[PDB]
Parts: structure tokens; C-alpha cells; sequence
């Protein structure tokens, strides 16, 4: 699995280059793993992701929720692959060919994709959350390895656990803005992912530090 | 939304130079585009504009949003930042992921389209089961345009049947996926053609033939 420093995962989610930058390298030290979604990209383009990889030691995960048809799913992952992420997220509540077509993709293209079988917002509760256990062993059938569950709902993210075993990488946002611990989260999931709480802070390196001691023991 | 031709050309090449082509050979049959992230991840954001600017256009935004709330706010507003007319955003989410894009859409004078139901096999695991209720929410919600599978007339028009006639419908899975124009119109009031015109060897043959199959219904 990936090594993901300090068990901390950034969501960068700002939505101008400037700022983007500033912070991400203002937190470099603490993390060396950042995921990159559709407001930073769609606000400054796809070439964000080599600017990133230029100016950071980072691995990217671009957090683009994969959710279409099959063939779909396979023209975003080959342009997400060949943009320099090394992971991608998917959906699972298309099916289990949408998901296919995206590790058919990652695997022809030496790349990594992540499932999400849960969400941490009060919508997830509609529909999400009557599926997920099905999409999460849908997930294992199918042999992914990564998996993203919501950390607002630590009962939820133990079942995933359980589901697809300790072998299995998860990780896990929800943490600060959204209510979720860092330290009940890590009993469950690899990595944290934190966005607001950091790019949003006066000092973000300062709040990154302080999630990191928060959990220094884990 | 008047669609000329009641036809809707979905452009997922990947190549600038290639869409703005085909799409040209086909100016004369259509006045609204659904673009996705197969070209906009290729080429840019500014490829809306750049539509637009040749074509005069009504583009779709079809970025099948599946976030939280709070991201989803951003990505209608950086995608109505770029000069998409209208959105299309998953119902399975939930309720609130929705609203949050019918905001931004109100603020900026554009249109959310709310996928209820998908066109490939997978929609069978799990969004099949869940349809109903998400036409139900979008209707509720105050949705008054929605997306669903030409691949499934029956559950196509059950869809109709929920949101009633004043609502607007449109529908993909038509050509290649095995879709009927004529009996899809029956339903929608346009239909989403990709690979049937966009890989066809006369792009502007392929329009004009489905135009001419359905001809009694324009
Ligand atoms: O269930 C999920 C899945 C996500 O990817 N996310 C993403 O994780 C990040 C959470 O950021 P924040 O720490 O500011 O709440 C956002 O990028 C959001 O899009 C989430 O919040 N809940
Ligand atoms: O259920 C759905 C929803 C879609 O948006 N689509 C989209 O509609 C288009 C169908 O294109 P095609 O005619 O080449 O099958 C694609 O852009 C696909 O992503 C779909 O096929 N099925």
C-alpha cells in the first residue's frame, strides 16, 4: 500500500493556483500525500497535477468520483492517469462494470484506484448508506484494494473494515469541519483526510502540526 | 429548453481539433451540446467557451456530481464559470448534495439536470432499486429537468410518468448502446446520441439519418 506520511492525507480543495501552492507547500513537510478534486481542477486545469508533482514530493490522488458508464469511466481514467495522478476515486453505486472499467484501466496503466462505498455528508443516509455493504463486497469480489469511508460515522467505517479486512487500504475524510477525530478515525482507517480545517486555518502548517500531534501515539 | 432536432450531440472525443470538427459537420442539425470530462479533462475548461464562440451552442455540463454539499457548490460554480448552461448532477447522494447545486445553478442563471436512472447493465445493482425515490426527491427538490435510459424505455417512461409532462427529459443510450430514437422520443423530449454520429465515418450523414428516422416527431 501506499506509505503515506504521518498518516495525513490533504484535501486541497482551494480553488486558485496561488493559494493552492501557498498552502500546500506551507504543510509539505507534514504530508506527502494530496488529494487533488474537481474544484482545483476545474478552476485551473488538469496541468495543476504537474505543477504539484514539480513543486512537491507529493503523490496525488485526484478525488474525481468516477460515475458514469463504462466506456465513460474509461476516457476519464486514462486522461486523469496520463495528467500524472496516481490514484484515482470511483464510485461504486454505478455498478460493478463502471467499476471494472476503471481498474481495466489503472491496471493496463500501472495506476491505483480507490473505491467509495460510503459518504460522511447527511445525505449519504438516503441511499448510500442502504448499499454500502454490498458495494463494499462488490468491491472485494471485484479485487480492489483501496477503499475511502466517512469518518462522521465511525460505527459505518468499522463495518467497511471488517468488510474488506485488514489487508486492505482505507481512507478516510470527514475529520475536523465535518465533525470526524483524527484518533477515533485512525482506529479504523490508514489515512485521514483533512481539508478545511488546514487550507482554511490562519497558520495551516500550524494546524497540520497540531492534527499530528493529536494523534503522535498512532 | 428548445432543442433543436430534439437531438442532443454528446462529444466525448478527446482531441480538441477532432470535436471541433465533427461538432462543426454537424452545426446545421443541433443547437445544444453535452460536453463531459472525456474532453474536458483532455482539453481544458475553456473548451466551453471555445464552443460557444464557433458554434453559438447551448452546452451541458455533464459532470455527473456526486459529492458532498460543500464540493458540489464549488464544482457548478467553476463549471457556470466557464459557460455551461446547465449541470448534471447524481441523485443517489442524496437531498442535500442536490440542493447545493440547485443554488449555485439559481445564482448564476443555469438549469441542474438530475440523473435518476442510468442506461448501462450496472445500473441494475443499485440504482434501478432506488429510481423512484430519486425522481420522487427531485420533484419535491422543485427539479424541473431530468436525465434517464433510453436503454430501458419502460423504466424511461415510469420516469415521465413521475415528474409529470411539464418537466423536461432527456435520455442517452441511443445508437451504440442499443437505444431506439424514435420510440426513446415517445418519453424524452430529446434524445443523447455520442458514437453514432461522433465515430460515424460522415458525422453530418449520421445526424441527418437519425433525423430522418424520427422526422414525424419534430
Ligand atoms: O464522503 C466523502 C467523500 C469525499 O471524497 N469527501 C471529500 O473529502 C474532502 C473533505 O474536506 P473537508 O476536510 O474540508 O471537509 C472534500 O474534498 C470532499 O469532497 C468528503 O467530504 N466526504
Ligand atoms: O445513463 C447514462 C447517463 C449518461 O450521462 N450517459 C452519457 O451519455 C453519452 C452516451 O454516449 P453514446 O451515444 O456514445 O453511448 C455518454 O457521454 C455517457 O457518458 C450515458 O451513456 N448513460
Amino acid at each position: 500500500v501506499m506509505d503515506v506520511m504521518n498518516r495525513l492525507i490533504l484535501a486541497m480543495d482551494l480553488m486558485n493556483r496561488d493559494d493552492a501552492l501557498r498552502v500546500t507547500g506551507e504543510v509539505r513537510e507534514y504530508i506527502d500525500t494530496v488529494k487533488i478534486g474537481y474544484p482545483l481542477v476545474l478552476s485551473e486545469g488538469m496541468d495543476i497535477i504537474a505543477e504539484f508533482r514539480k513543486r512537491f514530493g507529493c503523490r496525488i490522488i485526484a478525488d474525481f468520483k468516477v460515475a458514469d458508464i463504462p466506456e465513460t469511466n474509461e476516457k476519464i481514467c486514462r486522461a486523469t492517469f496520463k495528467a500524472g495522478a496516481d490514484a484515482i476515486i470511483v464510485h461504486g453505486f454505478p455498478g460493478a462494470d463502471s467499476v471494472r472499467a476503471c481498474l481495466n484501466v489503472a491496471e493496463e496503466m500501472g495506476r491505483e484506484v480507490f473505491l467509495l462505498t460510503e459518504m460522511s455528508h447527511p445525505g449519504a443516509e438516503m441511499f448510500i448508506q442502504g448499499a454500502a455493504d454490498e458495494i463494499a463486497r462488490m468491491g472485494v469480489d471485484l479485487g480492489v484494494k483501496n477503499y475511502v469511508g466517512p469518518s462522521t460515522a465511525p460505527e459505518r467505517l468499522s463495518r467497511l473494515r471488517e468488510i474488506i479486512g485488514q489487508d486492505s487500504f482505507l481512507i478516510s475524510p470527514g475529520v475536523g469541519a465535518q465533525g470526524g477525530d483524527p484518533g477515533e478515525t485512525l482506529r479504523f482507517a490508514d489515512a485521514i483526510i483533512v481539508g478545511r480545517s488546514i487550507y482554511l486555518a490562519d497558520n495551516p502548517a500550524a494546524a497540520a502540526a497540531g492534527i499530528i500531534e493529536s494523534i503522535k501515539d498512532l
